């Protein structure tokens, strides 16, 4: 944004948006799977209590 | 498709395909995780039966 103006910059910003949004979606998906595993472990812990 | 012909339209259709396919893949992934949780709950319900 210091070096390019809108018509040019948007193409580059869109490449960053696409890759950063894919990075965030990957993080959230794997946190959802880890949460499901921690949920199973807490169910087991509550059953042992 | 009313406003652009193939060579121009394909770039815009591909933008929509990319984002809609990512939307539907996000939906399917989170349904897979929810289904795993509902199966853990059905396993528990069957065990309580």
């Amino acid at each position: 944004l210091s070096r390019l103006d809108k018509v040019e910059a948007e193409v580059q910003i869109d490449r960053l948006i696409t890759g950063r949004l894919q990075s965030l979606q990957t993080y959230v998906t794997q946190q959802l799977i880890r949460a499901a595993e921690i949920r199973a472990s807490a169910n087991l812990a509550a059953t042992k209590m």
